[PDB]
């Protein structure tokens, strides 16, 4: 049996939450996969390092560690949704980051609770690359399970986030999660007019989940 905990982020987790990070979205992601060639894995890796000071100073995140084995093997990252810091990035990730606030934009700021401390935005979520379908599946349910427990904690209204693939869909819901929006990814316009994921099939989706705390 697999028996975890967690641990709030420290700057001296960069490597292992990049690595994490690297090794579970690259690849893998389901949005970047139509927009090849053109996605890196130093995309991510970039993206991190430019937000890792204050990912940690915010004190919203964690990583989980096996306490079989003292190493990490899994980590979420998450930000005040009213408050996230703005990157600037330069490859074909802003697509998706253009993407996942057309999703996100509308609702955010018209349904769900204004002011600060509100909303728990759900931003990254990785496991160790090696794990079997059954640490993997372990390690996702106690993230879920904990990143609930964050909320309550810090006092926040509910926790939120888009997901965009068919494992985090079913979780959530599986969760309670609320679906606000169940965009079909193939239909998004990019400002150049063209549908960057325009050769995904009809059945992959973005939703947008909400739970309250
Ligand atoms: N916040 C949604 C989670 C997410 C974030 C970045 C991505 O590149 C991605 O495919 C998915
Ligand atoms: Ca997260
Ligand atoms: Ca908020």
């Amino acid at each position: 049996m697999l028996k975890m905990e967690a641990v709030p982020l420290r700057l001296e987790h960069r490597q292992e939450v990049i690595d994490i990070i690297v090794a579970s979205f690259y690849n893998k992601a389901d949005l970047e996969q139509w927009l090849k060639p053109g996605v890196l894995r130093t995309d991510y890796s970039d993206i991190l390092n430019d937000i890792w000071n204050v990912l940690v100073e915010r004190d919203l995140s964690f990583v989980v560690y096996d306490t079989n084995t003292d190493r990490i093997i899994g980590t979420a990252l998450n930000f005040d949704a009213r408050n996230e810091p703005e990157v600037d990035i330069k490859s074909k990730l802003l697509i998706v980051f253009e993407f996942l606030e057309f999703c996100e934009g509308p609702i955010r700021d018209n349904y769900l609770p204004k002011g600060l401390n509100q909303i728990l935005h759900s931003f990254m979520m990785g496991t160790a690359e090696k794990l079997n379908p059954r640490e993997n599946i372990a390690c996702m349910h106690f993230m879920e399970h904990e990143v609930l427990r964050v909320a309550r904690e810090k006092q926040f209204a509910g926790i939120f986030t888009t997901n965009t693939s068919p494992l985090t869909q079913q979780l959530a819901d599986v969760y309670h999660y609320k679906t606000l929006l169940n965009f079909q990814v193939n239909e998004y316009v990019h400002s150049d007019g063209s549908r960057p994921f325009g050769d995904a099939p009809d059945e992959q989706r973005a939703i947008v989940h909400w739970k309250e705390v």
